[PDB]
């Protein structure tokens, strides 16, 4: 979701960003 790509992305960078993005 967005949330989870913003947190997402301070951890796993831009790799982050795309994950939290998808979530699962």
């Amino acid at each position: 979701g967005l949330f989870g790509a913003i947190a997402g992305f301070i951890e796993g960078g831009w790799t982050g960003m795309i994950d939290g993005w998808y979530g699962s």
